[PDB]
This record gives structure tokens, C-alpha cells and sequence, in this order.
């Protein structure tokens, strides 16, 4: 139900979640520029809309949610629920285990 109770998380199966589910949108490499959505590097523990050079919408600045493995957990599950009015499409992510295996990849991708 929380990050706290939820599966350990492998980085390799996270890839291929990554690699299929965001890549489209997002960057994770320093100097990488943007996509459709925001460069995610450096993402950890990092308020959310304030990566330079991405035009956020109004939500995702107001929220100011400081991105963890707690927040992204819960954001995962389904986006617009968690910062309505966001411009980010996707459902979610409903398994706990795809999302821990996702922030385990994160964790070290934007590292
Ligand atoms: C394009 C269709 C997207 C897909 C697929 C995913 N994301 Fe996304 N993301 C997208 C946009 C346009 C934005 C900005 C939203 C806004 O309201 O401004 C985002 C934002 C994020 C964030 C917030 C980052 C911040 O700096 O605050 C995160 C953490 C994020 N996206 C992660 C993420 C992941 C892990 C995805 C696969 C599950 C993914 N996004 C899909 C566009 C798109």
C-alpha cells in the first residue's frame, strides 16, 4: 500500500520498464536535453518542477513534492491523481513490484 511495504526492487527488470513505458518522454543523462517530458537526471530527493529549461504545468510547480522513493511510489500508481491537472500522460503503473523494480532503476540511472 506504501513504499514501505512493497517488494525489493531490481534494477534490471526495472530497465526494461523504464525502456518501454517512459523513454519516450524521458531523459535520464546529464546534458541529454528534454523529450516530451522533463530530463529525469538528478531526480532524487529534488523538488518537482525545477529542472531548467522545461515549461511545467502549474501543478507540477505548486505541488513541490520532493521526488523519493516514497512520492514516486505513490505517484507511479497513477499520476493525475496525484498532481491533478498535470500534463504528463500515463495511467500508472498498478503492481508494487513494477514499481519498485522502476525506482530501483531510477535510483541508479539518474544517479
Ligand atoms: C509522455 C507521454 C510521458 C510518459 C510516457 C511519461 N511521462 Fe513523465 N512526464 C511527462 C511530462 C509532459 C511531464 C511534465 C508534467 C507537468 O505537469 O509538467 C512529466 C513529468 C514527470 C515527472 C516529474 C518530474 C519533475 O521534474 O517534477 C516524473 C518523476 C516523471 N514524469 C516520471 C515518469 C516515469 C517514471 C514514467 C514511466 C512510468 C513517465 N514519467 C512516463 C511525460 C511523460
Amino acid at each position: 500500500a506504501s513504499f514501505s511495504e512493497a517488494p525489493p526492487g531490481n534494477p534490471k527488470a526495472g530497465e526494461k520498464i523504464f525502456k518501454t513505458k517512459c523513454a519516450q518522454c524521458h531523459t535520464v543523462d546529464k546534458g541529454a536535453g528534454h523529450k516530451q517530458g522533463p530530463n529525469l537526471n538528478g531526480l532524487f530527493g529534488r523538488q518537482s518542477g525545477t529542472t531548467p529549461g522545461y515549461s511545467y504545468s502549474t501543478a507540477d510547480k505548486n505541488m513541490a513534492v520532493i521526488w523519493e522513493e516514497n512520492t514516486l511510489y505513490d505517484y507511479l500508481l497513477n499520476p493525475k491523481k496525484y498532481i491533478p491537472g498535470t500534463k504528463m500522460v500515463f495511467p500508472g503503473l498498478k503492481k508494487p513490484q513494477e514499481r519498485a523494480d522502476l525506482i530501483s532503476y531510477l535510483k541508479e540511472a539518474t544517479s
